[PDB]
């Protein structure tokens, strides 16, 4: 795997697609497909959602010079901003100065809520549902025997209280599942409904929601990039200025929420179009991650940029990450099919861990270019 | 204008769109342009973003029922996601028993942030800034004549001051734009590059970041929507059953991060694909709408739901809305245009106001299932 793509700017449209076909050894249906228009059909568009008149097309661009944990990987991107594909390519070039990025990740698990109404002992409650967690697990694992085999399903459960609301005590019990490759929503939605009898029976309440929380901070992708003065250095401007201003930005947009909101939507810009392009849900990730940047009473920065002691610029993030590689959109359209191929994907986390360095690079991007505009 | 769409699940996209031609009064060309694929060639791609060799295609599906300040409005929606379409336009036929959604809108009004470092004494130095409040003001309306004359341009300033942070004293002066009908971003970047100097001679300082903040709590849309009893009873359930469930779902939302990114997230499947049809940047528009959600201290539910004295079920929605209908994509995609078209819009206010309705639709769609499943 290579992803430098030389002379790209210079290249047309149907030159950089016979690059990228021939890099990621795309068969030549798969080359067809992106070289005419309408790779999704009406017909298939019309199974996906509701009332389909037609279908919109956003541009599809790739990013270069990706390295994450020692592999290269070429990343597509649908979106309809200028500079957002050029600042990710070019950050990622910086990046591989140091090996590129370094990532990691959680198990994939998603929380499933289960609403319990009407129950006046809610603290009492939630011990016995506690005490009877192995029975509650075992039910919520009782029908998908496919995913248990895979080494996913249900693996605990938390219980929440809210004692005194303006509609009566809350008791919600979360299941916590692997969802393996999946996003999940579906998966842990139909956990919650089996449960939901037993969760009855146990608090004799009366169990309302059984649904996802997109607040998805038991999955979550990591990624870190460290920069030397020296691969930051310009003709213009040292790399020792160029990390002071970064430092500068950040920690403007770690105590102002007013430039949090910018800094953040800077990340989603990088993150955003690849979910797209892979057909997966950006509103579950843009909601878990500018949530998760609320987690400590204040919205703030999800990265973190820093010096190390040799003076190097190291820059990290840490954010929720629902991605799939099967069902939804990714399985039903030909092109987000053709965009897990290019990026030769092994798993969802992986998926994720590649999405948090493109939201790292983009981050690093704008706040370089901001910090160095005379 | 009428917004229903009679026996639409039973047609074909073909059929839907030659409806919605007939419906919306669209030319020969601009039906043609929806019933090829390819409305986006790649030449007019390939000037959006870098690195083009493809397009990706969203299906395209139309909400009905839609009513607004007493306009019927149909509501074009790119999304991948089953449900949404169908959710958003049962909502909104519910709510067209009390006449549908009433809307209102701020002023277009975009902040503008200038970083100043360097200043040792930033309480004093706001004092100066803001005295000479008048020849900032006038500095940022000097270039753009054309803004000014549609009554745009910058009205007000604000400076906000961090006397203590890990990388010295900021003092950050808001310029307050009028913005009109674009989306703002460059307009006010440009202001804030061109009051920099001006600003370094007043306060004796550095300016470093000169940008736009996408916390645009000064743009904000509302948007209302009232159901009674009989409205929402269903053959299964009194509409009174039913109310009660949405505010235990809503109170749910309202106390618990876990359950309010996801009812957010609910709210965001209705804009964002507004957003996306337009061709307007939908990261501008979540991170304004999730940063919004946290400005209490805790993230929370954007939406109100209550019940009036009367009895009956009231939504409400305020949250920042920063579209355009000129500039960006919203100009170079053929089909963005053809959406402002099909939703015959007069200001950027009018889009922000029809997106927050079909949001809050989206919301209740969410509630009213969630609350009614057995
Ligand atoms: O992993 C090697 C070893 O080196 C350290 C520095 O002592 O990290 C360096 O090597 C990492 C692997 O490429 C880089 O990601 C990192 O930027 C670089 O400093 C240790 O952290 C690590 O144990
Ligand atoms: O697959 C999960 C499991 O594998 C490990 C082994 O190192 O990580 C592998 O897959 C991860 C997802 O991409 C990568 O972070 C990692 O580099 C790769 O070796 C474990 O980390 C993890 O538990
Ligand atoms: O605007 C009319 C007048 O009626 C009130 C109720 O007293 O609101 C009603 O009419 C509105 C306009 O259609 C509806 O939006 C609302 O739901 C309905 O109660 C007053 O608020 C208003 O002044
Ligand atoms: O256009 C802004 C200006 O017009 C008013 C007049 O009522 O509102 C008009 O346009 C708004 C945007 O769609 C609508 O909310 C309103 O219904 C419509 O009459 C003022 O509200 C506003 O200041
Ligand atoms: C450049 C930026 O505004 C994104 C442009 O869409 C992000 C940022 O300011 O950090
Ligand atoms: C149904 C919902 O999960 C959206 C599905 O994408 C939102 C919600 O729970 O309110």
């Amino acid at each position: 795997a290579d992803s430098r793509l030389p002379n790209f700017r210079a290249l047309t449209p149907a030159q950089r697609r016979d690059f990228l076909a021939d890099a990621c050894g795309l068969s030549d249906a798969e080359r067809a497909l992106l070289a005419a228009p309408g790779a999704l059909p009406l017909a298939l568009a019309d199974g996906m959602i509701e009332n389909v008149f037609g279908s919109f097309e956003l541009p599809l661009g790739v990013a270069g010079n990706f390295r994450v944990n020692g592999r290269d990987v070429l990343v597509p991107m649908a979106v309809e901003e200028p500079s957002v594909v050029a600042a990710a390519s070019y950050m990622a070039k910086l990046a591989r100065e140091d090996g590129g990025f370094q990532t990691s990740s959680t198990l994939p698990l998603m929380r499933a809520q289960v609403q319990v109404l009407g129950v006046t002992d809610p603290h009492g409650a939630r011990l016995a549902v506690l005490q009877a967690r192995a029975q509650i697990i075992e039910r919520a694992n009782s029908r998908d025997k496919v995913l248990i085999g895979l080494g996913g399903g249900c693996k605990d459960i938390e219980v929440h209280v809210f004692p005194d609301t303006p509609r009566g005590p809350m008791l919600v019990v979360h299941l916590i599942v692997d969802v393996r490759d999946a996003m999940g929503a579906n998966t842990v939605n139909t956990m919650a409904e089996s449960v939901a009898p037993l969760v009855e029976k146990i608090t004799g309440g009366s169990v309302r929601l059984r649904i996802l929380s997109n607040l998805a901070d038991l999955r979550l992708a990591r990624a870190r990039v460290r920069l030397t003065p020296q691969t930051l250095a310009t003709q213009d401007r040292s790399g020792e200025e160029i990390i002071e201003g970064v430092l500068d930005a950040y920690t403007f947009a770690a105590i102002d929420p007013y430039r949090a909101a910018t800094h953040n939507k800077g990340i989603m810009n990088g993150i955003d179009p690849v979910i797209v392009a892979t057909g997966n849900d950006w509103r579950a990730v843009e909601a878990g991650a500018h949530a998760y940047a609320s987690r400590s009473g204040s919205y703030t920065s999800l990265t973190r940029w820093e010096k190390d002691a040799g003076g190097a610029l190291v820059g990290s993030i840490e954010l929720p990450m629902p991605v799939g590689l099967v069902g939804g959109a990714t399985k039903t359209h030909p092109l987000a099919r053709l965009a897990l191929k290019i990026m030769d994907l092994q798993s969802a986390q992986q998926l994720g861990e590649i999405a948090a360095a493109v939201g790292l690079a983009q981050n690093l991007g704008a706040l370089r270019a901001l910090a160095t505009e005379g």
